[PDB]
């Protein structure tokens, strides 16, 4: 990428759901660390806030089960506007970043539409300088994120009290 110092690569996705936005904002953003463990206990050992109160500045730690190739991830809540279902958060540490990635930055913005939602999600990979993004790992991340979203949607539809 010379003469550049660094690069950033972005995926933009738009989605629609029958789940109301405040419920998705909790399940998929603010309490994702908890919900991953509930949804996929054979993959995730634990998910915990290790700094902060659940608003801006929070750091979470998600730990995979010992048998899984991956070990842990740290995310930081960089910006939250909960009234308007906006969050920016960053995956800044963990062996899911492999050798090549410095951080992944996520932006989520939801809106209410009838009894459901629409959302825009923006995922930006920041390779370390001199390193290249691995397309395989990006596509796995995307597929797993989508699968998890669908699991959450199904559970929330079936259990209206959750995150109500
Ligand atoms: C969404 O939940 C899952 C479930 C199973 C999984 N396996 C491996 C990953 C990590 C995927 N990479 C990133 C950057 O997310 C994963 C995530
Ligand atoms: C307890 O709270 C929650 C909250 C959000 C959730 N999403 C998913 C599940 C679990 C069940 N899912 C399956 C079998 O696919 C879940 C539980
Ligand atoms: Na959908
Ligand atoms: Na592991
Ligand atoms: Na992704």
């Amino acid at each position: 990428i010379d003469p550049f110092t660094m690069a950033a690569y972005t995926i933009v996705k738009e989605e629609e759901s029958p789940i109301a936005p405040h419920r998705l904002f909790k399940a998929l953003v603010l309490e994702r660390h908890q919900v991953l463990v509930k949804a996929q206990p054979h993959v995730f050992k634990s998910g915990e806030i290790i700094e902060g109160d659940g608003g801006v500045g929070t750091v979470t730690k998600i730990t995979f089960v010992d048998g899984h190739p991956l070990t842990y991830m740290l995310h930081k809540f960089d910006e939250i506007d909960a009234a308007n279902f906006y969050c920016k958060y960053t995956l800044f540490e963990g062996d899911v970043l492999r050798d090549n990635i410095e951080k992944v930055v996520y932006e989520v913005k939801l809106e209410a539409v009838g009894g459901g939602s629409k959302g825009k999600i923006t995922v930006t990979y920041h390779p370390k300088p001199g390193c290249t993004v691995n397309e395989e790992e990006v596509k796995i991340g995307e597929k797993k994120a989508y699968e998890f979203y669908k699991q959450v949607e199904e559970y929330l539809a079936a259990n209206p009290e959750v995150f109500a």
